[PDB]
């Protein structure tokens, strides 16, 4: 039952001290690269974007994966939507800006900026090579710790129209809160071909996770302890284990913590009351997350949390057989009392 899930979470709590030291190994490399990129004309206004829990600047995507986001303040920015994709945009300017070396008429080239960014990193990684670190931009600190670095364009302007019906937290976190979060900046990340940038809102996650209840006092006292974070921790861990178990057959390579997070938060909108997340119902709640995620896998529909018209589970992004492989693996883990959590 819930007892089994609790022992998994307690096991995960002890490995938190090893990924706090690993977060430090990542922070040293990132601070070294930041003062290196800041001396450059193009990356003069480069800064670190705080997205997670460790130092705020470092995030976690898998047992050894780390996510770092380098922001770049881009004032006087005009966005042009690409072929009604709702998430992808061309970057255009409204004077003598430092970003001028990557322009092609009016369109700011993503590949041209990511080339200079990647080269400076590849250059200082060989400079301070007395700390084992090798190669959007992925590094590997001491044959174990993997770190994915992302160059983001910060826009302090209002969120584009595609987001209007996104962040449906009004009935959970409130309308007052949605308005305040929508006052925060948004980020543009190069696309994974065209010179387009994708809307990123990863920085908003830390805001909601540390203030996740309908009640302001959620998880501040024993009498109001919910199982929201625990369901996300268990949903994330389930995929990490499945990805490790089938790293041999490549079908789970496209699926990430991002898909697990999106689906979990959609269940938060679905279940806005803290009573729908009681700590005694850990098993029941985790299953509702598993069921919605399996419904997403089967229907080939997982909506971006900030852009409803953008499908993360589109045939274009992830193939149907990759989705059916995860559907049958999870369905099995559900029908075998989760043996991937065996200890
Ligand atoms: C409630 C909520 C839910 C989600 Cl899913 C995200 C979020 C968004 C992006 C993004 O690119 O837009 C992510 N990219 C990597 N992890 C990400 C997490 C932020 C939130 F505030
Ligand atoms: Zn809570």
């Amino acid at each position: 039952g819930a007892s089994k899930l609790r022992a998994v979470l307690e096991k995960l709590k002890l490995s938190r001290d090893d990924i706090s030291t690993a977060a430090g190994m990542v922070k040293g490399v990132v601070d070294h690269l930041l003062l290196r990129l800041k001396c450059d004309s193009a990356f003069r206004g480069v800064g670190l974007l705080n997205t997670g829990s460790y130092y705020e600047h470092v995030k976690i995507s898998a047992p050894n994966e780390f996510d770092v986001m380098f922001k770049l303040e881009v004032p006087r920015i005009q966005l042009e939507e690409y072929s009604n994709t709702r998430a992808y945009y061309f970057v255009k300017f409204k004077k003598e800006n430092p970003l001028s070396q990557f322009l092609e008429g009016e369109i700011l080239s993503a590949s041209k900026m990511l080339s200079k960014f990647r080269k400076i990193i590849k250059e200082e990684i060989n400079d301070i090579k007395d700390t084992d670190v090798i190669m959007a931009v992925t590094l590997l600190i001491s044959e174990k710790i993997s770190v994915d670095i992302t160059l983001a364009l910060e826009s302090k302007s209002s969120w584009p129209a595609s987001t209007q019906e996104g962040l449906r937290i009004q009935n959970w976190l409130s309308a007052k809160v949605r308005k305040q979060l929508r006052l925060k900046p948004f980020y543009l990340v190069p696309k994974h071909q065209e010179e387009t940038w994708r809307l990123s809102f990863s920085h908003i996650e830390k805001e909601i996770l540390n203030n996740h209840g309908k009640s302001k006092t959620c998880c501040e006292n024993k009498e109001e302890k919910c199982c929201r974070k625990d369901c996300l921790k268990l949903m994330k861990y389930l995929l990490e284990q499945l990805k490790e178990r089938f790293k041999d057959k490549k079908h789970l390579d496209k699926f990430s913590s991002y898909h697990v997070k999106t689906a979990f938060f959609h269940v938060c909108t679905q279940n806005p009351q803290d009573s729908q997340w009681d700590r005694k119902d850990l098993g029941l709640c985790f299953d509702n997350c598993v069921t919605y995620f399996l419904q997403c896998l089967r229907t080939e529909k997982l909506e971006n949390y900030f852009i409803p018209e953008f499908n993360l589970f589109s045939s274009n992004l992830i193939d149907k057989r990759s989705k059916e492989f995860l559907t049958k693996q999870i369905e099995y883990e559900r029908n075998n009392e989760f043996p991937v959590f065996d200890e």
